[PDB]
């Protein structure tokens, strides 16, 4: 499984490290897939690049 | 936050609902983001559409 | 410019054709880019494949 | 509805703001979807990262 | 490396296998990356779902 | 055809230009599509943003 997660910029390296591990374990557990087969890509969004309802967040 | 997860075809409806819930909670805990703000997209891959090392998986 | 739009299943062909035209024109005018350079990809999501707050939408 | 738009780098903040607003109404109107449910992600591409016909 | 390729539906299975092998090798040679680390995802587009210049493909 | 390739950060501009060219030709050759129709997007991943098996790669 391959996961791409879009998140707002501003979290620490440590926090993103935690995100990758926790999500990867979640995918492995949910799907009964080998942990080693799970890849996660974190994509950061700048504040001026993410809109909800046509307006900036 | 928005997660798009590519997975191989063959999973049950039950596994995919669990995947969405478990990845969403993992995201929520890891980033201290409200659960209600987490969105997850499941994308299924057919066996002839996923390659590893230039060969079909 | 390349736009990928994830939408829920259930929309008509005209609605999607209109979606493609209006989004392409909106991109073209906002960015002063030639309409002919604008590409739009519609990706339909099955009901069990889209999550909000850890639950199906 | 969620739109991810890949655009070339170099545009200013006001133009990207306009892009977000204009695309969001277009999606909303076309699909008879609530404006507030429409999400737009702008992804900027550096000039050395986007190829057409094998060349930048 | 992870490659996602959007193409219009209508190609043969053989044709998509060739695409996956050829793209994987091109990535491998260009990056001096082991072929085995290269993953390719093919995403097919339905005829009514791809727009160029505001018009259907 | 549109290919998005996620690669780890750190390559020079000329190597990525080579990657774009070689992948584009492979796609053109495999699908018998006019090269002018092939679009390729390079997306660099920071080291702290790419996980394999829940750990940074």
């Amino acid at each position: 499984p391959i996961a791409q997660i879009h998140i707002l910029e501003g979290r620490s390296d440590e926090q993103k490290e935690t995100l990758i591990r926790e999500v990867s374990e979640a995918i492995s557990r949910s799907l009964d897939a080998p942990l080693t087969s799970v890849r996660v890509i974190i994509t950061e969004m700048a504040k001026g690049h993410f809109g909800i309802g046509g307006e900036l967040a």
